[PDB]
């Protein structure tokens, strides 16, 4: 009966650095709807856990050359977690190395930009090379667009994948600051929009949902695990206890 | 220079009878976000307009048999109206026969039904047959459902039609009120959903949004109108007042 | 420059016959809070008027059935009366159908009844049904437990609209002596239960103020009178002058 | 039968330190509507005890921080003392972590400001940012305005919170004297507005009630005096002890 090894990463208001004038230790150290999930799951299942950031820093996609993973998929694989617990896509190529719970949020890809502005969709975006437009590298946004069959997307990714350097990020803060600071659009999932502009009046979502998917809690394939946190979850959500987290750390 | 005739129909908080002591006359019979868009649209397009609510009160399908249209979609066919302002969604199958504006707003289909259940996603309740589901006959998204090839949905709608009388009501509020009398779960549109989960507290949206499209004005094809109308819309959105329209009415 | 037709109703101390050995005429014989009110009024706006007694010796209230107004309120609806000068409470209600200056005078819903009991607030009134309990029939109390969402308010209505003729009288006046006579708990304004308990050592308020709300002039919906009136009211207010009339007729 | 450590605070007249010549000791150092309640419960419920003044100066409020309570609230989450005998407002966020016992007094939140000018409502104070409005720190009316939903409040909120070194003050005394010296207006309980007017004839409450709330003995959660001193409170009140009390303090 070991303690189990989370593993996360920063991202507002998912994941963060718990402040306080005193020291901090151990679960303590991190707060978030995420950490709460994470103690409702312990509590419920019956288990003790230490939270671990992903190494790499990245959420999980797959290597063009070697098709290696990276990021907490990776670090699932290779068994260096127990569970995966953040703002973790549930997608298809990722069940084919890892095993997911039932969705505990669900969401879409849409599109971040300043308001006051005539882009009012994707095609607005994807028909001019002036405006310039990306994602955060590796996420499940950028895979999205990368085997896109869709027209539209297929050009996106063409124009991203050339200036991959310069228009992909590392976070949604650096898309973020990228849009509030120069003539960018940023590609990012609907919920973290949603509080993101409930912030920074001057931001908007542009256009509906590019897709629909859900956040899971990640775990080896094959582990014992992912059943059980499909029931806690699910609990979760029946009694209202999701929809609460969710008040709580959006306002 | 005579008046243009404005089809629409009665959907809270979209168009609605103005309460009032004092007679009311006029355009002033009338308010609701799609009131106060097609305001605008009046004064910087320069017409004026009169309303009418759709005589047969449908949105807009067609008929298996004769294939023809009814509701909003064939008033504008016939022009018996020289524009439909209301929360009329673009498609496919009613671009083929009327003319729509840009979208003054997106949203998507999902699931309206009551907290504390497990029903968690479209999928849960299509493989049961016990609590029964439905959607508005004659609109958008009960055409969505009869015209889909994903499994799910496929099955969705062999069940809904082989109850028709029974599960496909005659409007939103029909359905709604069906949800808080009995095991049903409503197939609605994101933006109403929003609406009535904030009005009533027992109620949720089950699951992420099922597709994904927006409300433009209907016009008959090839109407001189449509891109006029176009043109308001984009300045009214790039300027915010659509947000403030929302804000208003959905509050 | 006819002369107003102000009406008002019986209540001390805002408004009560004047006693004299001598006979009265027209202003004279009336005296109190909203006659002296009333005067001031006259004066700084420049107008004479006649004091009318409402004809069916009600505040004012909807009806269930045909949805009619009565009491002053109705007057005003009807133009059977220029402006209302009474303790007549500014509710949303009564807002739909006429119109309110600003308030001269601001108060609560209270409970009177008869010191040395156990009943301390209306949550004890409302878990018992052998002390009976009421108000004045058609005026703002009542009305308020006709439409409270609030469970205790929402159960003490249900109690006294099962025992309407019992529980509800036609006055202040009356109510008091039924507290006096009987085993009868009155809802009544904090206003006036100030007058009674000072003049009625048996008598007390009990708990604090289930609501707030104001007294103001009514006048007739779209009456020129109303800015006015508030203009005059809350020059009497700054100088001082309605906390004069106050402490004269409370003492 | 150990004496029972007492937590209060001074704030006339419910708490202040006795004035005499001669050396003063124990218990009979401090006097007021509290200390003489306080009284009474000792010997009705047969207790002895000391008076003690909370130490960091505070009521009690939540720290957005950390979310950890201060002042007497604090003293009793800690087992500090064993009651909080002052006026306490019963709250709601306070019930969470310690138990009231029924209230001993009735009151609300009002506006303290200085008579002859045309402020007559919150609205009034809200609308406008010349003239400056505040608070007591850490205590239930800041508390109340810092989580209102209501418009008016929650702008009056933004402002205070904004201004909060220069608005929020550390007692009423403070607070009364910042509003002898300059524009400033003040939000206190209307049972101290009513003690301070009647000591300062420039001054006056404006407006009404903004809610309805009462004192009560606070005990740490679970404490076996909570009930006790519950039936110690109705028994003062019912026999009239309690409106003696506070003839005696206010006069
Ligand atoms: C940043 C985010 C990551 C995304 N939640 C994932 O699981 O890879 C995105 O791709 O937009
Ligand atoms: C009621 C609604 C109608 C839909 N807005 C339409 O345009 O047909 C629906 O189909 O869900
Ligand atoms: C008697 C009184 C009337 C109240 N002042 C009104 O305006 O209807 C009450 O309802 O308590
Ligand atoms: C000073 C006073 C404290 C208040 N009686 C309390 O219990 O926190 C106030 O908040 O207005």
């Amino acid at each position: 009966n070991r303690s189990l090894i989370v593993t996360t990463i920063l991202e507002e208001p998912y994941v963060l650095f718990k402040k306080s004038d005193k020291p901090l230790y151990g679960n303590d150290r991190f707060e978030g709807y995420c950490i709460d999930l994470l103690r409702e799951l312990s509590t419920i299942l019956g288990f003790t856990y230490e939270i671990r950031l992903v190494e790499d820093g990245k959420y999980g996609a797959q290597d063009d050359v070697n098709g290696q993973w990276n990021g907490m998929v990776r670090e699932l694989i290779d068994h260096k977690a127990d569970l995966a617990v953040a703002p973790l896509a549930i997608t298809y190529v990722r069940e084919k190395v890892i095993d997911f719970s039932k969705p505990f949020m669900t969401l879409g890809i849409s599109i971040l930009y300043r308001k006051g502005t005539p882009i009012d969709s994707a095609d607005d975006l994807a028909k001019q090379t002036k405006i310039e437009y990306g994602a955060v590298e590796d996420g499940a946004t950028m895979t999205f667009f990368k085997k896109s069959k869709i027209s539209t997307y297929d050009k996106m990714w063409a124009f991203m994948s050339s200036r991959r350097q310069s228009v992909l990020v590392k976070s949604n803060e650096e898309g973020i600051q990228r849009v509030l600071t120069s003539d960018y659009a940023f590609l990012m999932e609907s919920t973290t929009i949603e509080f993101v502009t409930q912030r920074n009046c001057n931001l908007t979502q542009i256009g509906g949902l590019i897709d629909s998917k859900g956040y899971g809690v990640g775990t080896p394939m094959g582990s014992p695990y992912r059943d059980k946190i499909t029931i806690a979850i699910l609990q979760l959500q029946e009694e209202g206890k999701l929809h609460m987290m969710k008040e709580k750390w959006w306002r």
